[PDB]
């Protein structure tokens, strides 16, 4: 039960989005949410998928994760507009296309650093400015996935993009440990997004996970939102520095 | 929520006990809830504990999982008394003291089938009953240590069979995944139980969780008991063959 | 490497497709005193008949049944007496019932899970017991893993259980000896064919895995896990204890 | 691993305790030709020094700053047209502001983050790409890393984040020129007294750390990761790939 509770989500773009099923999961438990997007487009988008929750009002904030301007004072109008929060669902990562396809080690040094830039180092500065909003404490979630652990073809770039962050999920779980702050990772099997589309070979992957994982299915949005609900309450207390895989058991074979 | 769903708790022997931190966690989620016992002393334990509890009915079962004949009585027994289950939590582990302490090399083999037959095969002829008893699926959940996952002085024999045992969740949840069961572990952080004052070096390992993990301080059964809620509930669907520790992050940290 | 005036003792060779032969003729070239334990009369027949490929001057072959904690024990002592101290043991060591390699590990029987565990593990356990009596001075052993030790693979079933327990075994001895400067570690191999390998279920489809989907897009062989056995066993690998080395063209690194 | 024959270039030696120059001894002594590359001219300088106590005929110097692409690209170009085909890389190159290697993590500025993975993870696909051009019958590249890159270290924070993507980097990169027979590797080498170590908060109280709790009960030193670089940069190590082996006196596997 997440009455009284307010989490800020970032990184919904349409109603395939892992974030609106994270959303939908915590409002149905009775949480207040507010939600950063980057783009024109997913504010309108968000606007409308608002409809569906029982959210009594639209707390919006633009904030593009490659500025520390944007970030810094965003979270800084969230706790004037809403108060304290207790913890921030980060649904952002980013690589160029072009990178996301053919071979890894042709990856330019600028779609190398904005993929760390926005997939990985967006979560350090979240996380600092997030904490002012957190003085009892809270719990901050991460999504990524199974490339950041084991090279898979053509998740290149984003692979070494995910490993960072799956480690800046540690140092963060380390660092803020002290301030009662938990910082863990959701590691999604695959799901299609918009995001999704931008990765060489997504679909043959869906259809090998149906074929080889222990639970021989495809995971949805929902079940990624019933994990975070967990590392975001109460529940999940004594868990800092953890990566879940949900992901229908299929981390756990070869 | 768990009403109307009814779990087999193994491996109560005290009010001190992990799988007690996982009773309170479940009774207080509305679950019905059946326990099995070795010695007859824990049997008189959980009389006394129940009154706690808001289990309207003792449904207690002695076995001991060194007995086939025991574990597949037992399991059969309770089919007869509660009909279909939901999950099982395995809370059982056993090796002689000297094997907890000095030197692992000079572990005897009856010293080291001992701990394996006990804290490991216990698990896979567990679930091959328990199994039974769920032809909708459900949810196993055994209790780790990080010693499965690296050397800690004194842990010894016991090491090698969490690590024994964190392959058998592995191995059971690719087996039991398409009947729709899911196989978990919990990787707990040092407890003062029974069982914990058998471990050499126990105090000194509480105390540096105090000073060195991220929390900076030590876990409760009850902390171990609301993530057994997540896993044995649907909330974890989705999620299977995962060790999650509940550690304070320890695990996280070097 | 270098390593004459040394002595290996290597456990496990059936025939000339055993891993173990692998290690065997990559120590010999190098130059090394090897000395052999086997169980089956037949194994020490192939022992024998192999040792005339090698540059041995002398076959020194021991009886060993790692199920018996007297013939590990006596078959050590007798070793030491025989050749005097040693610098290290390879293991290449398992066993599981047919019964139990395929179809469903729910279903895998007490004695069945408990003999993998004793023989694929517990052995390891116990001859670095012994062998240590002949190091005095430090020394090097190497036991030999697969994958389903640290990820389920379909039909490896409670052979995978047996590795898990080998490769944590490995760690604590690693750490116990330690201090004796006797390094423990584990050589997981790519799927081999081998006598053992024929009663896995799935062996070959696992075989084409590779191929097809490895990072070097082929398997591997007997000797170069030898090859990799020689770093491990000798000074140059000093610093490195309670590691798990993938000899299996990259397949471990990906998913 | 007789190494004559063989051509490596060797990338971050800046002094005589540089992990890089315990990989040079160990190479140079196994008759290999070395190609050294620096940044600082004050590296180049130390290296016409170092050069005096190696076997090599001749000194083959190159400035690479891994920033530049052009430099990187130059260089290795130029490496090409001086010595021809080569073996191998061993890349021992990272760095992070000192800042960024003490207090809170949590406080890590964008620039100072993005600093660390350029140097310190992107330099070695662009290598890579750049390396492979020399080495068309294949060969093998062995990056340097440190445990902090798989678990929380304190205080070594920035460069932990961005070891955690160079160890990752070598996974991608091993699956992608697999079929080019490259083979691509990482040492976790345990606390050395080098230059860069004397930037990072806490490295006095690690060392003893290792000397009290690791399975060895001592520190390692520069030419033990030397052994290992020769093992997995030759043909002992054939068949492995994505790996990284931890040289730490076995801390890693011990909690
Ligand atoms: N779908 C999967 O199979 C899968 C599996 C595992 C992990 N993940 C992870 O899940 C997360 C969300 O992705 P998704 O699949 O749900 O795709 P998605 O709906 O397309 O979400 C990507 C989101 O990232 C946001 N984003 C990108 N760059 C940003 C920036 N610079 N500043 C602020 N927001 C930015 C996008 O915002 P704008 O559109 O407004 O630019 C969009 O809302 C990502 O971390 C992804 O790596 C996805
Ligand atoms: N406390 C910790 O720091 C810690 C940390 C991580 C994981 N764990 C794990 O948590 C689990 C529960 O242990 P605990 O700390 O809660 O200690 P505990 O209270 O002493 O419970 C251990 C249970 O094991 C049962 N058991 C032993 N052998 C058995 C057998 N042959 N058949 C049936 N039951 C048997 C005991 O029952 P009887 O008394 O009736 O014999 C007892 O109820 C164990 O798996 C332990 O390894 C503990
Ligand atoms: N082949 C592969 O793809 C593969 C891959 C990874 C790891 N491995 C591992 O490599 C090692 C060697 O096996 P392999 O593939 O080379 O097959 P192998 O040639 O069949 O050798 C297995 C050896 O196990 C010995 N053995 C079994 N039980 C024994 C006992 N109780 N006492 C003494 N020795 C006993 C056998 O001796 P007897 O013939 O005298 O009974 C035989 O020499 C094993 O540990 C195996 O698990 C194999
Ligand atoms: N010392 C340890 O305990 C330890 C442990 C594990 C891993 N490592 C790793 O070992 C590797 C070697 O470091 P070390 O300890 O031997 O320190 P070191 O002697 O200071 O070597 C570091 C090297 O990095 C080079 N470098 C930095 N930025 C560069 C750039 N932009 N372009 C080209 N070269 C650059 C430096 O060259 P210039 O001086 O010419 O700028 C220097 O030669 C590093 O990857 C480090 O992370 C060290
Ligand atoms: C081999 C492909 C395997 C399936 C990849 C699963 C996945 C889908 C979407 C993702 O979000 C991205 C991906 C790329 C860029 C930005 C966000 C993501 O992280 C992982
Ligand atoms: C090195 C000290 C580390 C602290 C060990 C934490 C722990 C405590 C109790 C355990 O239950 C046992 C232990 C032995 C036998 C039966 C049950 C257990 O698994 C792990
Ligand atoms: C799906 C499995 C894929 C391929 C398994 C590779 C392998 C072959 C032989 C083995 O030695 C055994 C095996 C069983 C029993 C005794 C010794 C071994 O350990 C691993
Ligand atoms: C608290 C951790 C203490 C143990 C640190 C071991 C170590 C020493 C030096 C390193 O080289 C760097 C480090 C920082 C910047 C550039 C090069 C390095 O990677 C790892
Ligand atoms: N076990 C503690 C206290 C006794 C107890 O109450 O269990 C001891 O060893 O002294
Ligand atoms: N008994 C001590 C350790 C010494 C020993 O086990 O011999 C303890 O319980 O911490
Ligand atoms: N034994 C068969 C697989 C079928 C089975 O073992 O059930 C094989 O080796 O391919
Ligand atoms: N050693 C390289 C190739 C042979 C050589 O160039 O030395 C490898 O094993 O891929
Ligand atoms: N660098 C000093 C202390 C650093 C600090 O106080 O930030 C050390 O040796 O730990």
């Amino acid at each position: 039960n997440l009455e009284n509770k307010t989490y800020v989500i970032m990184g919904i773009a349409n109603k395939r989005s892992i974030a609106f099923g994270v959303a939908k999961v915590l409002d149905q438990l009775g949480a207040k949410l507010v939600f950063t997007y980057r783009k024109e487009r997913s504010r309108k988008e968000l606007e409308k998928l608002l409809e569906q929750l029982n959210q009594p009002e639209a707390h919006l904030y633009q904030i593009d994760v490659q500025s520390d301007e944007e970030v810094i004072n965003g979270f800084e109008q969230i706790g004037k507009d809403v108060g304290n929060i207790d913890g921030v669902y980060h649904s952002i990562a980013f690589a160029n296309m072009e990178d996301l396809r053919g071979r890894f080690s042709e990856t330019s040094r600028e779609g190398f650093l904005l993929a760390q830039d926005i997939s990985s180092y967006s979560l350090t500065i979240v996380a600092h400015e997030a904490k002012k909003l957190m003085p009892e404490g809270g719990s901050i979630v991460a999504t990524t996935y199974l490339g950041g652990e084991f090279a898979v073809q053509n998740y290149n770039v984003m692979g070494v993009a995910k490993a960072s962050l799956e480690a800046n999920v540690k140092y963060l779980a380390l660092d803020l440990g002290p301030d009662n702050i938990r910082v863990n990772a959701i590691s999604a099997g695959p799901i299609r997004t918009l995001s999704a589309k931008g990765v060489g070979g997504f679909n043959t992957i869906l259809k090998e996970i149906e074929e080889r994982a222990p639970l021989k299915r495809n995971v949805d949005q929902v079940e990624v939102g019933k994990t975070a609900a967990y590392l975001l309450s109460d529940l999940s207390s004594g868990v800092t520095g953890e990566n879940i895989h949900v992901d229908s058991g299929f981390h756990a074979i070869k």
